[PDB]
RNA sequence: GUACCGAAGGCUAUUUUCGGGAAUUUACGACUAUGGAGUGUACAUGUGAGUAGAUAUGAUUGUCAAUCCAAAGCAUACACGAUGAAAUAGUAAGUAAUGUUCGUGAGAACUUACAUUAUCUCGAUGUGAGUCACAUUUUGAGUGGCAGCUGAUGGUCCAUGUC
DNA sequence: ACATGGACCATCAGCTCCTAATGG
DNA sequence: CCATTAGGAGCTGATG
């Protein structure tokens, strides 16, 4: 049972400069490996495998030119990890799993630094502070939410990140699973929609978190901040005052607003899944929703993006696999929103803008409720 | 002491706490020195436009025919503003006392006591001395009530502005 | 069509051994 | 000298 415990940390200035330098070197190494591979193909030679690119770097390039040996000044493990995940892009493009590599490009916050447990005595953790191989003891803001070494827990590896003025660490731990739950309640089903987040085939209704006053106020604030930030770029285009500081401040503010909205939405999804799973059903059937096609509709794109259907599905699948539940999903073209629950009529004149379902037998119910009931008693499905 | 901003890892708290605090009620966080006229709202007003976009909805061999359907911008209305808007460059966001130095300024550093989650603080239990020490302890905890499975690669969408 | 600078979407995986240097 | 802590090599054979 692989897990992760992502927590915010408290580096010092000397540790902050180390983190920044390591990330910069890793980005440079990724780009350099890509370019050298391109040049080799241009000539007509074979493919360098990354594990051999490192050997070429250590024994055939770095001695040759003494100009750039700052590479062996930052941790030698993060550099190797960056090279390997650069070669993973190529090995995924050779197979038809992905597209051609993409040249990380200077300046973002998506590149992290990787550390591993090398010796039998590092990566020791307490209620406060953790020991990371590149930096030493690093303080931890939240106490107890990282498996300590006092109570027989071991960290395999980890990653240090940086998002909007804050720093985080994410460590992965093998967890033993106990308390085998016995599921015996009647099964349920949930329909995912845009008027409400979810409607369950038992009566429970979860409203759209995006239709609340707080999120609307946040969106207004974000639009105002973006409009104010775009004036500084226009001003910068004219003069020669290239010492942008208010631009950095505005960028930080925009990133903070985005992060806050993400926090609200993620908390809502996690708590909703918690309540649904704690209700303890035997099985649940959901859908095979296609979000790309729905997002191709211009007037539905923003709402569908802000609803986060696929993330909810993945987290629900993880929790179901963890709690011993079974997840059922149906075909992409299963007639859920058109089939009556009494006679089985598959009426076709159902307009997309009707909130009430009415067929010939006289059955009348909400469209979402009818869809949830159709989902709960589905016959053909394949378990996720 | 309201809307907002900083901190207490995240969400929430009308009856959690410590600070700053308005262009003041679907309510443009506050000051500093230059800078001189704009900035904000229309989720409680029209046109762009049945237009872009989507259709496991029908007919002939890409059109026809039915069902849902934007946004930018322009135009209007209202609000605040020469008691100083945008932009540029900075300052602070635990409490008291004393006296210097530094900066144009908001302010900062060096001393004292308090408070506080100071690479730890607290609780509990046991032993010993006469309230203080030494050990063990996460099934103990970090303002209440609640939840946290991350990384890599690629793809696709979105917002703001100029022409 | 350029820049700005974000988010979510699908699918696939999560590091060991041996040597060689560092502080009193 | 010495428990610690760092570095170098490893596979994969492929229409940037
Ligand atoms: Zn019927």
């Amino acid at each position: 049972l692989l897990k992760s415990f992502k927590t915010e940390i408290n580096p010092s200035e000397e540790q902050k400069v180390k983190i920044h330098k390591t990330i910069g070197t890793c980005r440079f190494i990724y780009n350099f490996y890509l370019a050298h591979n391109k040049e080799l193909y241009d000539k007509g030679e074979k493919f360098m495998s990354g594990k051999s690119f490192s050997v070429w770097l250590n024994n055939e390039y770095l001695p040759q030119n003494p100009d750039k040996l700052w590479i062996k000044e930052v941790s030698s493990k993060s550099v190797k990890h960056s090279i390997e995940n650069g070669c993973i892009a190529f090995t995924r493009f050779f197979k038809h799993q992905s597209a051609f590599p993409n040249l990380k490009k200077k300046g973002k916050s998506d590149v992290k630094m990787y550390f591993v447990k090398n010796n039998p005595k590092d990566c020791r953790c307490e209620r406060h502070r953790i020991n990371i191989p590149s930096l030493g003891w690093v303080r931890i803001k939240e106490k107890g939410y990282i498996p300590t070494t006092k109570d027989g827990y071991v960290i395999k590896s980890g990653t240090v990140s940086m998002k909007a003025d804050r720093y985080y660490v994410s460590v992965l731990v093998e967890i033993s699973n106990n308390k085998i739950a016995n599921n015996s309640n009647a099964g349920i089903g949930i329909d995912l929609g845009l008027k409400d987040f979810a409607i369950v085939s038992n009566g429970k209704t979860y409203k759209n978190i995006n239709k609340s006053a707080r999120l609307k106020k946040h969106e207004k604030q974000l639009i105002r901040e973006q409009r104010s930030l775009s004036r500084k770029y226009e001003n910068l285009k004219k003069g020669e005052s290239t010492q942008k500081a208010n631009i950095q401040k505005q960028r930080l503010k925009v990133q903070k607003l985005h992060h806050r909205m993400d926090n609200i939405r993620t908390d809502y999804i996690n708590k909703t899944i918690a309540e649904i799973v704690k209700t303890k059903p035997s099985y649940i059937t959901i859908e095979d929703l296609n979000v790309k096609g729905m997002m191709k509709n211009r007037h539905l794109s923003k709402a569908v993006a802000s609803q986060k259907f696929y993330e909810f599905r993945t987290k629900l699948q993880a929790k179901c696999n963890e709690n011993g539940i079974e997840l059922r999903v149906v075909d992409r073209w299963y007639p859920s929103s058109k089939t009556c629950h009494c006679c089985g009529a598959v009426k076709k004149d159902l307009k997309l803008s009707d909130r009430i379902f009415k067929c010939s037998c006289g059955y009348v119910e909400d469209r979402a409720f009818n869809a949830a009931l159709n989902l709960r008693d589905a016959i053909t499905y394949e378990v996720a």
